[PDB]
DNA sequence: AAAGGGGGTGTTTGTGCGGTGTGGAGTGCG
DNA sequence: AAAGGGGGTGTTTGTGCGGTGTGGAGTGCG
């Protein structure tokens, strides 16, 4: 190898050096591309910009990808929500909000309205009011606006009102209206767990997690009148405003009107290849959110502009500077991701055979410049291992240390979730997903509004070139890290930590298991045969020849099928896409198992034995079964 | 290559030539060993001698799986079938029967005895009399008792009473009783899709292929002296015997007691390898079915030593004579196989992730040799060719002639079913899997009886020991061309066959699919794709260099997810375990879809217009996601 | 009979071939 | 207090360690 890890670095960082991120972002940012909403016009021309600039870096391969989608949008009437008498008198209006929710059911629901905090299923039980028959308003953040919707309507409540509180999202205008979706999902939700091409034909079918009560965002103004008709005073435990009210007064009610109509439209998503040199048919995909609804500076710009630099500098590496990757890097630039990661999704079921066990990792830029304070890491324990080595070469855009302070920082990782475009490549697909961000403390308040525009970014975030060069710092050494070593660099050993923390959170149930006629020492052994497992695996990398590519071969092979031997082969992957027993999102997973545990240990009643012991049936033969496929072969398997 | 395929063909041959096949049956015929029931200690015996014998045979490794499953066994209570009269008062006993079917639901049934012919779905049909609150008597033959439990339970039968008449089954004594299972499945019904080990504790968990009407085997002599008291007469289409009788008369009732009780037993796979010289993680499994409720000459005596001696033979190949497989050889002796393929089906469960792409062919030497007068195979298409070539070298036992006689035999090879241990390999693994037997024209009368012996069958098949050699033949030259082989001389290009069958049964049904909102452009293109990804890959295969170890690994690979890539992305393998669309079982297989279709056509009202667009998306996006894969990389995809 | 349809074969994948009235490779009939 | 239990850590996988009353690696208390 005639550029090694170092050499290969310092060219990383001189072409970061001599790249403009500000000026990428502010022309995302042109009225040429925003508004910038899934299947849009302008979503269009930027993708169209998009190709011509990889054909233009001279990628190995530039192609398209067309998916015909269903969306919800407002209609012509306008959605509304009136305070009405006891007998639906008219009182006043509230507001005729300007943005919506997306896979909102259109429906008219009257009733008592009653205040969650967060929409959290802690918030839901510790209320006093019974959230039945009522319309609950709740604050956003901490959650999606799928998981609100969802507690709410396991509890039986007829709508949701999704504000922006003050104290959370310090706003200096209260009329700033938002938008979301409130999908329990990912991809297209009327073609749930199938490409929606149209050589589906696109048959009658509808995903789970749409929601079947109305919601609707409105303005913290809005939120503020409707508090002035409530009399309930919101506990100190919740960190909101003092304005805030718990509960309308029994003379009045909120009469919400959601009327979003589908409408189905194009979406493309725009890739492309810089081609191995050695096992060209392996890659890492680099995606990046195209579509916004609002401007999407942060929500979308920034992880354009970073796809679109990265493209850049990896052609020019692998064409002028010598880089030679082993594997291949595909810039994927996805449509339709503010309703859920629509184009990312629907790629990843449409070819779904292709990239079984050829993508190894998917890297996420979405939202990586979000402020300067932290570095913020979700991702698979396959990759904690590099973004260690990473974070300690990368050095922190303002401040002149490197991203690696906590040494404690992998027990603090958090889960990714479904509004991350790294959740369905993890989750579903079970390839090793990461995301990353620079951050503060506190959410971004103009992310997902109509002020999500560069000069607020710019703004917010001085310097914003630096942060930017950091972040595509942080996403190249990814690449290269991934792609030239003959090794893949992904951590198998850190699932370990990963099943002693499942195992010590089963062992607080212990007495519970003891009552049934249940045992631990299958988990127990599991445990310690994947650990047996892992230490054989690095025992064979230490013996095997590096120039051996044959070897090697095999080898990585058995690391990149350790991902996707934890996604549960006892579930239907289109009624629950999420297969993944860590990640997913279903019974099949550990959580769930230990939530329906939790049940009874509080002997609430809702505890169900039979599907607790198939849960912990069929979970610890999937762990028993990534253990003895990582093992090595069938016959060498110690039982 | 020292040996080339001339030189091992001839070594092959003058091992066998030099085998006695005759002696090894003789001898697994013994009283040590039969009767020979499943978790038996006759059973375990003849385990402990495989074992003894493979480690003899200087195999790379022996190993040993125990598997502990429920299956179902005669009770101390008699099973009885009685006439009774209007007002259930005894009339005359008419049998206890001997034998019995497993899984049959212990329960005690009267009413009507109305006679179907085979069970299967058209004989249904197309009888008279309505077979609801009513139990059905059937010939025991051209389905599985299985399938005849199901159709009468779809149509609310009370009951099914099986028989062997006296046309299909010439056999001299009429009181003989025989054994079958009625789960319409495999492995063990009581852990459905997982591997039954005491890692998932048994959790409470029952397949749908259990039946829920008491099934039960009577002798000949009991069949007659039903048909004594019924009056129909049956018509000339059933080519069956003159005392055969329709539906009982009105006056009288059969009263059917069944009392069957679950066993949990213990199971033992005995497993042997020869490992390859270049690729040894890649394996051909040949199997054979050890259990049998009575002495199972021909249902596993025949397999076994087939085994036995196929282990021997090419461990002397590989230690002596030179030979230096590519690949490995596994040698299963399975067990449980009279209950439905537990034994293989429970280690395809256990080790599905282990086995998953590393396990390319199996070959099921069950019933090998049944008779002499013909060669039948059912087999999956990907081995067509091997097959067609092995015809073309192996002589026919008895006459000189190759077995290579009928130039479209491939149009009229019969699909694997659920009696065959193969089937579990093919349609739930994705592993190409291979049946073959030597039989006459006329199913074998003593398969699953008492008199199944050693000696009927030398007295049936005289020169048995040249009939054995020949199967030991073929699948010996099975294994060598498998293993030896640079290429798996697996035909991906024989699917082009199935698929164009596939379009030319759905252009039957051309105006009921235009009466819908629907078009086969989608399939047909689908279609040519496939055939132009295996065009692709033939070039690519013509083009790569032999002595080019990583370009055939890479080019065997993708012969290798051909077979996995026709299994259902899209249903739990749990609930429908044969995911395969071609071979499984269920809503997603392509004949599913075809049955629905033609039901629209019947306008029968059972046609289901949202089912049938799923399946037609499904079915569609899985024959394109198949070819999409052969093709090679994402991005050379033309669409 | 005459102008246009559904139903048709089966390797050169072919899904076309609807305009001519049989024929691409294979092949009908109102 | 004393003999035996459940609950306990967390790399040397550890599932053990129940008999001693703290300790394997880490570590309580009736
Ligand atoms: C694939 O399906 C989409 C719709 O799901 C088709 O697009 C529609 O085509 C009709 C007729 O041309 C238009 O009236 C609609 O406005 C289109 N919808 C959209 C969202 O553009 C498309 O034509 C289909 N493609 C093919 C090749 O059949
Ligand atoms: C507890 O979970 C089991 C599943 O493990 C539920 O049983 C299922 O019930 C549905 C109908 O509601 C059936 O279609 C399934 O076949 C059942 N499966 C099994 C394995 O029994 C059961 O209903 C749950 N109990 C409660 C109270 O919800
Ligand atoms: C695995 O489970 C089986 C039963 O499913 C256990 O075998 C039983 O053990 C009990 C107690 O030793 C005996 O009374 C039964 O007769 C056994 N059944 C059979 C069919 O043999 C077995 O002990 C379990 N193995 C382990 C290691 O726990
Ligand atoms: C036709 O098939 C559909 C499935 O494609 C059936 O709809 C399902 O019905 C069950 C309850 O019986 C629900 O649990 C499923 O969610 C439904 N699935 C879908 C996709 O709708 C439908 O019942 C069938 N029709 C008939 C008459 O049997
Ligand atoms: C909520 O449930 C309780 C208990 O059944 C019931 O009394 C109450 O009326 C319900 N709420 C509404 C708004 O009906
Ligand atoms: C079979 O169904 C028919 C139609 O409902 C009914 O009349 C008849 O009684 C049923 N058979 C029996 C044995 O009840
Ligand atoms: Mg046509
Ligand atoms: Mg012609
Ligand atoms: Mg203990
Ligand atoms: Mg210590």
């Amino acid at each position: 190898r005639r550029l090694y890890w170092d050499d290969l670095k310092r060219k990383l960082s001189e072409k970061l050096d001599s790249t403009d991120f500000t000026g990428t972002i502010k022309l995302l940012n042109e009225n040429s591309y925003v508004p910038r909403e899934a299947g849009s016009q302008k979503d269009e021309n930027l993708a169209l910009y998009v190709e011509n600039q990889f054909r233009e870096f001279k990628l190995s391969k530039v192609w398209r990808d067309q998916h015909f989608v269903k969306i919800q949008v407002k209609d012509s009437a306008q959605n509304s929500v009136i305070i009405v008498d006891k007998n639906g008198r008219l009182v006043y209006l509230v507001e005729n909000p300007g943005g919506y929710v997306a896979y909102s059911k259109a429906a008219t629901v009257t009733g008592k309205l009653v205040h969650a905090n967060f929409g959290t299923k802690k918030d839901f039980e510790d209320l006093y009011t019974p959230v039945n028959g009522s319309i609950v308003i709740v604050r956003a953040g901490k959650i999606t606006f799928a998981e609100k919707v969802a507690n709410a309507e396991s509890l039986n409540a007829i709508g949701v009102l999704i504000y922006m509180d003050q104290t959370k999202f310090p706003i200096v205008n209260a009329e700033l209206s938002f938008f979301g979706h409130a999908h329990l999902g990912t991809g297209d939700p009327y073609t749930p767990g199938f490409p929606s091409f149209n050589h589906t034909q696109f048959p009658p079918s509808r995903s789970s997690g749409l929601p079947n009560i109305p919601v609707q965002t409105i303005s913290r103004a809005a939120a503020e009148k409707l508090f002035g008709n409530m009399e309930g005073d919101c506990p100190s435990d919740w960190k909101t405003d003092s304005t805030c009210r718990m509960v309308t007064s029994e003379s009045k009610n909120v009469k919400l009107t959601v009327s979003n109509v589908l409408k189905e439209i194009k979406i493309l998503n725009i890739f492309g290849v810089i081609k191995g040199f050695v096992e060209p048919d392996h890659y890492v995909v680099v995606g990046a959110q195209r579509d916004a609804w609002g401007p999407g500076a942060a929500k979308s710009g920034v992880g354009t502009a970073l796809l679109l630099k990265l493209a850049q500098m990896f052609s020019d590496m692998v064409l002028k500077d010598g880089f030679q990757p082993s594997r291949s890097i595909i810039f994927a630039s996805w449509s339709a991701g503010d309703f859920g990661s629509v184009g990312a999704t629907e790629w990843l079921e449409g070819y779904l055979s292709s990239l079984h066990l050829k993508a190894f990792t998917y890297i996420n830029l979405d939202k990586a410049v979000l402020g300067t304070s932290n570095f913020k890491v979700s991702a698979s324990p396959l990759l904690y291992t590099l973004i260690e080595k990473t974070m300690q070469n990368v050095k922190h855009p303002v401040t002149g240390q490197f991203l690696y302070q906590d040494s404690n920082w992998a027990s603090k990782v958090e889960k990714l979730t479904l509004d991350n475009a790294a959740f369905p490549f993890l989750a579903y697909s079970g390839i090793p997903a990461v995301s990353f961000c620079f951050c503060e403390d506190t959410d971004y308040p103009y992310l997902g509004t109509t002020m999500d525009t560069y000069k607020e970014l710019i703004e917010r975030i001085p310097e914003l070139n630096k942060v930017a060069r950091a972040a595509a710092e942080v996403a190249g050494q990814f690449v290269i890290k991934l792609t030239h070593d003959v090794e893949l660099n992904l951590d198998y050993e850190r699932y370990n930590s990963q099943l002693l923390s499942f195992v010590r959170d089963l062992n607080q149930y212990r007495a519970d298991i003891k009552e049934m006629g249940l045992s631990l020492q299958w988990l127990y052994s599991a445990r310690g045969d994947f650990f047996r497992a892992t230490s054989r695996l690095t025992t064979d990398f230490g013996n095997a020849e590096k120039t051996d590519r044959f070897v090697m071969k095999k080898l990585n092979d058995r690391v990149m099928r350790v991902e996707y031997h934890f996604l549960s082969p006892y579930v239907s992957p289109k009624e629950s896409p999420f297969r993944h027993v860590f990640w997913g999102s279903g019974s099949h997973t550990l959580p769930a198992l230990l939530e329906n545990l939790k049940l009874r240990k509080q002997n609430n009643g809702a505890f169900n034995e039979t599907l607790f012991r198939n849960q912990l049936a069929l979970a610890t033969w999937t762990i028993q079964g990534a253990a003895n496929a990582l093992s090595g072969d069938v016959w060498d398997i110690d039982n």
